[PDB]
This record gives structure tokens, C-alpha cells and sequence, in this order.
């Protein structure tokens, strides 16, 4: 006689302690605990009480020897509102966070906070456990073809239904609308969903979503090539240093260079290309000009701090270009021009665009992502098959000799007991969201037109592609693009957002959203206090209304390009 949502309740969910039916059989509980509310935080809003359900399926060893399972944290509250929620992951995962279903966009609110039943997963793989020295660290799961799986869609599957099983038993009844809300790699994981699993969530959030996450190290190889000519100095292998390409100042002249061809665009001079369409179409670093001395950007003699050299303009432009193999067939995408590249925040210079190709100029080694970091390192072991596992002084030098018409070959294929290629289970780059729509399903992408780790403008491209494959797309998916903002966070740019709210209203109530109110976490960058404005559904971007503080979303709506 155990009541529903109730301390007994929980504690029953446990192993040996009653009577619990799980959908996997291989399903092993670990925690079934009642929690405390726990009061806010300066960074976390407060927690209600509620059953924490923590454990693992499917615990079995790998064929690289190593143990593997996928580990799952759910809190239910005993005050529930009827929602089921999952969190997305990050990096490759690897992780178990506190599982309160953070909702991304730098907010404080968690869904937990909310009064949802939240979950998250490690995506088959543990970091502290899954850490080869011989495979490249915390990316060594891709040795074995089971743990790419799960990290792939498996891990998720199974979350989802382990979750919505203890909803059931705990609650007495089914949730009645289910969310999931990702970035990065967990922007990739919510796009999967909505093609693979199209009935497990019923809103979707997938911010800077790396749907095209295995190209990712080709990419990086093409960035750590291109800019190999304009670096100086070389680190401990012999290896050219990447990082010292382009100073921080050289990149903030690259940054107001593109402020001055971009930023009145879009009618108002705010230090944010809102077109960022007309940006393309008119910016190169080799014609533009420094906006501060009127002269070219591109050095005419010897290099000086207000310009940049030859080189280096050459460099910066291959790589926006995006890679090519032999033939000239375009890799991946290219990358759009943003004033997020750069940014000065008081006297600290924005990092968070250079760190993925470049990587910190204050450094005798090189530490980007995409020439010795951990994307480079996840592309050899996880997205490369057969796996190439290496030392990790060795990625550098393995980027710096990628083959173009060899090594993108390798996302495409099987080999002995990798039985999938990378593209076949991490890939999600299917327009079929028919089965998604037509059940009430609602998306809402975003990313940033500063992300220097997957592309906006591939994220833009799918977009286009699905509105090709799926006429009135507009009706259940929309793309917020981001202006300044770089990888799911941070930069000269509106990049804090509450994504759950109106997600709820168009998965419920049948609202799209028209706008998504935004504003800055760092105003700093334009030297104001606080900065809000809208975003705006693509193609359409935020038009000043002509009057009233230029900081105000008020005073903005969303229009097409001029
Ligand atoms: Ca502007």
C-alpha cells in the first residue's frame, strides 16, 4: 500500500526492493533516494523535493578489454507538473552531471526547478573508467563498436525509456508532453532524435547542433593546414604553432575590420552584424579596410599593429573556405564572418572563437581543439574507422599530414567489427521529419554566428534542406541564428535565452515563436550594462525600429534583410 510520488514510492524503485519493471533487463539501480528542496544558489535556482533514481544498463566489457555501461541520473519531484525532460550532452560525453535538465542559454532556471522529472546519461561511456593512455584519453570508447553506438543513439534510447518507465510506476500515469533540450554534441543528439526516434520527445531544442560532428576533424586538419604558413615558431615535436598565427590584437582588427563593412547592414551601427547574408557577400580581408586609419587591413609593407600581413590573410581566409579534396568537392561547409571572432570585454580580448583552431597565444605548445585538443583526438578514435589510436604528442603532426582524398574516407566506412561508420551512428542529417511533425512534434534550433566549432552556416544549409524536403517547415521547426555569439555561449552578442518557455507554448499550445527574447552575458563588449534584443526566425533578422535605446529589444523586430 505504497503511495504514489512519495518517499516509498521511491525507495521501492530500488533493486531487491520491489517490484519495478524496466524495458532493458539489464537495467541496475544504484540510488533510489529521496532529496531535500534545496534553496537557489547565485547560479542555480532552487530544487524541489524529489526522488533521485541513479544506476546503469547494460554493464558489460568491451573488446578493447575495458568496462562499458550507460549510466543514467533521474530526479522526479514529489510536485510534478506532468513533463518529462532529458538534458543533452557535451564534448563526447563521458559524463554524469547532476541530471536537473539544464536548459542551456547561461540561464539559472533548471527544468527540475520547473517541477519537470529530468534525466541525463553519460552516453555509454565513463571518463574516469573509459581512459586509455595508448587510445587518447577520454576519447578511448571509440575502440570499442558497441560504446560508439550508444554514444551514437543508443545511450539516449534507452535513457528515454528507463526514464519514462519510473515516471510511470513513481507517478501512476504517463508524462503528458515529453522535451529535450541540447547543444553541441547534445545539439547533435536532439536533431537524431527528432529523425530516429521521432515519438521520444515532443519538443526539441537543439542548439549549435554538431549534426555533422565526424566531418568536424576534417575541418580541423584544413584550419591547422591553412594556417600553418602564417605561423611562427614551433612547439616541442617540431610542429608549427598554430596559436601564434594571430595575436589577440591581430584578431580584434580582424574583428572591427568586419564591423566596419558589416555592422550598418542591418541600419543601425551597434557592434552586432544582424546581416549577417549581406556580411558574406561583401567582406574580404584582402580588400577591406582598417575602419580606425582608413587604410587597407591587409599589410602593404612590413607588418605593423594595424594591419595584417599578407600571410596571414591568405591563412584565415583558406580556412573560412572550408575543405576540399582533389577534385575540388567541397568537405564540409565554410564559415561565415562575424565580429565573434574577436571582442573586448574591458581589457580582456574574447577567447572563445580562436580557441578551436588557433588556440591561446600565450603559449610555447599548441592547445587549439583542431590541432592537438580534443576534437582532433575524437575524430582519430571515435570517427575514424578503423580507429587510430596514437600518443597524444602525435595528433599535431597527424593533422599537419591529413590526406584530403584519403583520411574524409575514413567517416564513411566499416571495418571488421565496426560494423557502422561514424556517419552512420553519430550523423544526423536526415530531412525525414515527417513522423516528428505530424505527431505535434515542435524544434527550435539556434547557434552562433561566431561558433568556430561547427558551422552556422551548415546548420543554415540543413535549414534549407528541410524546408526543400518538407514544405511549411516553418510550422513545427524554426532556426534562431545568433549574431556575435560563439560555441553555445559567449562573445559580442545576445547569447543568454530561455529556450524552454517557448517551447512549451508551441508544443502545447500551438505558438510559434515569432521572436526569442535574448540578451547579453557579457555587455561589456559594447561598453553597456546590459544589452537585450530578439531573435529572429530564418531568414529574417532584428531591424531597429528608428527610435529608443538601441540595448532594448523593445525598440527591434524581426524583418527580412534590408
Ligand atoms: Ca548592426
Amino acid at each position: 500500500p505504497v503511495p504514489l510520488a512519495s518517499r516509498a514510492a521511491c525507495e521501492a524503485l530500488k533493486d531487491g526492493n520491489g517490484d519495478m519493471v524496466w524495458p532493458n533487463a539489464a537495467t541496475v539501480v544504484e540510488v533510489a533516494a529521496w532529496r531535500d528542496a534545496a534553496p537557489a544558489t547565485a547560479s542555480a535556482a532552487a530544487l524541489p523535493e524529489h526522488c533521485e533514481v541513479s544506476g546503469a544498463i547494460a554493464k558489460r566489457t568491451g573488446i578493447d578489454g575495458y568496462p562499458y555501461e550507460i549510466k543514467f541520473r533521474l530526479r522526479m519531484p514529489a510536485e510534478w507538473n506532468g513533463r518529462f525532460f532529458m538534458e543533452g550532452g557535451s564534448g563526447t560525453n563521458g559524463s554524469l552531471s547532476a541530471a536537473t535538465g539544464s536548459i542551456g542559454g547561461g540561464q539559472i532556471a533548471s527544468a527540475l526547478s520547473r517541477n519537470f522529472a529530468t534525466i541525463a546519461t553519460d552516453g555509454g561511456h565513463d571518463n574516469a573508467v573509459n581512459d586509455n593512455p595508448d587510445a587518447l584519453g577520454t576519447v578511448a570508447f571509440g575502440l570499442d563498436p558497441q560504446a560508439r553506438l550508444d554514444m551514437g543513439y543508443n545511450s539516449y534510447d534507452q535513457v528515454t525509456q528507463a526514464g519514462k518507465a519510473a515516471v510511470a510506476r513513481f507517478y501512476g500515469r504517463a508524462a503528458d508532453k515529453s522535451y529535450f533540450i541540447g547543444c553541441s554534441e547534445g545539439g547533435r543528439e536532439g536533431m537524431m532524435l527528432s529523425q530516429r526516434f521521432p515519438s521520444h520527445y515532443d519538443g526539441i531544442v537543439a542548439g549549435a547542433p554538431g549534426y555533422q560532428l565526424p566531418k568536424a576533424g576534417i575541418s580541423g586538419a584544413w584550419t591547422t593546414q591553412s594556417l600553418a604558413p602564417a605561423a611562427v615558431g614551433l612547439d616541442a615535436q617540431g610542429v608549427p604553432l598554430i596559436n601564434k598565427s594571430f595575436s589577440d590584437a591581430d584578431l580584434h582588427l580582424l574583428s572591427q575590420a568586419i564591423l566596419g563593412t558589416c555592422d550598418a547592414l542591418d541600419g543601425l551601427a551597434d557592434g552586432i552584424v544582424d546581416n549577417y547574408r549581406a556580411c558574406q557577400a561583401a567582406f574580404d580581408p584582402a580588400t577591406a579596410a582598417n575602419p580606425a586609419n582608413g587604410q587597407a587591413l591587409q599589410c602593404v609593407g612590413a607588418k605593423t599593429a594595424d594591419c595584417l600581413s599578407p600571410v596571414q590573410v591568405t591563412a584565415i581566409k583558406r580556412a573560412m573556405a572550408g575543405p576540399v579534396n582533389s577534385a575540388g568537392t567541397p568537405l564540409y561547409n565554410r564559415w561565415a564572418w562575424d565580429a565573434g571572432m574577436s571582442g573586448l570585454s574591458g581589457t580582456t580580448y574574447n577567447q572563445g572563437w580562436r580557441s578551436w583552431w588557433l588556440g591561446s597565444f600565450n603559449s610555447s605548445a599548441n592547445n587549439a581543439q583542431r590541432v592537438s585538443g580534443f576534437s582532433a583526438r575524437s575524430w582519430l578514435v571515435d570517427f575514424a574507422t578503423p580507429p587510430e589510436p596514437m600518443p597524444m604528442t602525435q595528433v599535431a603532426a597527424r593533422m599537419m599530414k591529413f590526406d584530403f582524398d584519403i583520411d574524409p574516407l575514413k567517416i564513411w566506412a566499416t571495418s571488421g567489427q565496426f560494423t557502422q561508420s561514424s556517419m552512420d551512428w553519430h550523423g544526423a542529417t536526415s530531412t525525414d521529419l515527417a513522423a516528428f511533425r505530424d505527431r505535434g512534434g515542435k524544434m527550435i534550433l539556434y547557434h552562433g554566428m561566431s561558433d568556430a566549432a561547427f558551422s552556422a552556416l551548415d546548420t543554415a544549409d540543413y535549414y534549407e534542406r528541410l524546408g526543400a524536403a518538407m514544405p511549411g517547415a516553418a510550422g513545427f521547426a524554426r532556426l534562431f541564428l545568433v549574431p556575435g555569439m560563439n560555441h553555445c555561449s559567449g562573445g559580442p552578442g545576445t547569447d543568454r535565452f530561455d529556450m524552454l518557455t517557448p517551447l512549451v507554448a508551441w508544443v502545447e499550445r500551438g505558438e510559434a515563436p515569432d521572436q526569442i527574447s535574448a540578451w547579453s552575458g557579457t555587455p561589456g563588449y559594447f561598453g553597456v550594462a546590459a544589452r537585450t534584443r530578439p531573435l529572429c526566425p530564418y531568414p529574417q533578422i532584428a531591424r531597429y525600429k528608428g527610435s529608443g535605446d538601441i540595448n532594448t529589444e523593445a525598440n527591434f523586430a524581426c524583418a527580412a534583410p534590408p
